Protein backbone atom coordinates (compact mmCIF):
# COMPACT_ATOMS: atom_id res chain seq x y z
CA UNK A 1 0.00 0.00 0.00
CA UNK A 2 2.27 2.74 -1.34
CA UNK A 3 -0.74 5.32 -0.63
CA UNK A 4 -0.68 4.15 3.24
CA UNK A 5 2.42 6.47 2.99
CA UNK A 6 1.35 8.56 0.11
CA UNK A 7 -1.49 9.20 1.53
CA UNK A 8 -0.99 9.74 5.01
CA UNK A 9 1.31 12.16 3.61
CA UNK A 10 -0.27 13.00 0.73
CA UNK A 11 -3.26 12.81 2.13
CA UNK A 12 -2.37 15.42 4.84
CA UNK A 13 -2.07 17.84 2.66
CA UNK A 14 -2.94 16.20 -1.07
CA UNK A 15 -6.24 15.70 1.12
CA UNK A 16 -7.04 19.11 2.71
CA UNK A 17 -4.01 21.03 1.30
CA UNK A 18 -3.29 19.83 -2.10
CA UNK A 19 -2.34 22.68 -3.93
CA UNK A 20 0.72 23.52 -1.58
CA UNK A 21 4.10 21.88 -2.34
CA UNK A 22 4.13 20.67 2.00
CA UNK A 23 4.07 23.13 4.23
CA UNK A 24 2.69 20.80 6.60
CA UNK A 25 2.28 17.99 4.37
CA UNK A 26 4.65 15.18 5.27
CA UNK A 27 4.83 17.37 8.62
CA UNK A 28 1.38 17.21 9.99
CA UNK A 29 0.99 13.43 8.10
CA UNK A 30 4.02 12.27 10.50
CA UNK A 31 3.83 14.94 13.33
CA UNK A 32 -0.05 15.15 12.95
CA UNK A 33 -0.30 11.42 13.32
CA UNK A 34 3.07 10.53 14.70
CA UNK A 35 1.51 12.80 17.12
CA UNK A 36 -1.96 11.75 17.54
CA UNK A 37 -1.66 8.38 18.11
CA UNK A 38 -0.12 7.13 14.96
CA UNK A 39 3.14 5.92 15.18
CA UNK A 40 2.03 2.63 13.89
CA UNK A 41 3.76 3.83 10.66
CA UNK A 42 1.55 5.21 7.44
CA UNK A 43 -0.41 1.89 7.78
CA UNK A 44 -3.43 3.85 9.05
CA UNK A 45 -4.57 4.17 5.67
CA UNK A 46 -3.93 0.09 5.67
CA UNK A 47 -7.34 0.75 7.29
CA UNK A 48 -10.43 2.58 6.39
CA UNK A 49 -11.74 5.57 7.87
CA UNK A 50 -8.55 5.51 10.02
CA UNK A 51 -8.23 9.36 10.22
CA UNK A 52 -10.89 9.36 12.78
CA UNK A 53 -8.64 7.95 15.68
CA UNK A 54 -6.14 11.25 14.42
CA UNK A 55 -9.37 13.01 14.98
CA UNK A 56 -9.88 12.00 18.38
CA UNK A 57 -6.09 12.45 18.92
CA UNK A 58 -5.62 15.90 18.67
CA UNK A 59 -8.84 16.12 20.64
CA UNK A 60 -6.96 14.66 23.18
CA UNK A 61 -4.37 17.31 23.38
CA UNK A 62 -4.81 19.41 20.57
CA UNK A 63 -2.22 21.28 23.14
CA UNK A 64 0.47 18.86 22.11
CA UNK A 65 0.55 20.00 18.95
CA UNK A 66 1.87 23.62 17.67
CA UNK A 67 3.26 23.56 13.88
CA UNK A 68 1.14 26.50 12.58
CA UNK A 69 -0.36 27.79 15.69
CA UNK A 70 -1.79 24.22 17.76
CA UNK A 71 -3.72 22.50 15.58
CA UNK A 72 -3.95 24.66 12.21
CA UNK A 73 -1.59 21.24 11.16
CA UNK A 74 -4.16 18.98 12.27
CA UNK A 75 -7.05 20.67 10.35
CA UNK A 76 -5.28 20.39 7.05
CA UNK A 77 -4.89 17.13 7.87
CA UNK A 78 -7.65 16.00 10.08
CA UNK A 79 -10.16 18.77 7.99
CA UNK A 80 -9.17 16.55 4.93
CA UNK A 81 -10.79 13.90 6.37
CA UNK A 82 -14.01 15.51 7.00
CA UNK A 83 -13.29 16.37 3.30
CA UNK A 84 -13.29 12.96 2.06
CA UNK A 85 -16.72 12.27 3.88
CA UNK A 86 -18.53 15.61 2.55
CA UNK A 87 -16.78 14.74 -0.75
Amino acid sequence: GEAVIKVISSACKTYCGKTSPSKKEIGAMLSLLQKEGLLMSPSDLYSPGSWDPITAALSQRAMILGKSGELKTWGLVLGALKAAREE
